[PDB]
């Protein structure tokens, strides 16, 4: 329970989970709701905001950095999978920058 | 200001030595390079040279502020290439290592 991960759980988490951008990320990507049966073939470590906040919740993370990459991994796993010009890319891109706000005024 | 100079001195330093760094030393030449679809895809290039420079001049008013310029750099990367493309996993490797040594900045700025 360091300073740094309080910081992320009440800080960066609060402020990206309750976003109105946040919604497609705040659960694991369901490839067969969402009808992309190739994501799991391109995209090999998923992540979510609802994992990354049960593992704040349940002292999962043993240092910020290890946090901080799971955020990453959702926002590059976005990137990399959808199209370009796809809304979702909007919308990661926007939360990351939040994420990237909030992270520069982090405990150290 | 001192995260400034942190993002210059340590992060930069460490970033730009890297084997996998030398992609993002300097803008994407679109000409040089054979990629003609870079630019209609990508409408804000980012790369390490320019903030570098950036940072040199004095810029940049907030850590913040050159934060997102990194973080443009590598969402552009991800965005234009395809996902097996050896370059993302360049880009991965480097943004790891700027989260790292941002976790480590100073937290005041001044």
């Amino acid at each position: 329970v360091t300073n740094q991960l309080q910081y992320l759980h009440k800080v960066v988490m609060k402020a990206l989970w309750k976003h109105q951008f946040a919604w497609p990320f705040r659960q694991p990507v369901d490839a067969v709701k969402l009808g992309l049966p190739d994501y799991h073939k391109i995209i090999k470590q998923p992540m979510d905001m609802g994992t990354i906040k049960r593992r704040l919740e349940n002292n999962y993370y043993w240092a910020a950095s290890e946090c901080m990459q799971d955020f990453n991994t959702m926002f590059t796993n976005c990137y990399i999978y959808n199209k370009p010009t796809d809304d979702i890319v909007l919308m990661a891109q926007t939360l990351e920058k939040i994420f990237l706000q909030k992270v520069a005024s982090m405990p150290q």
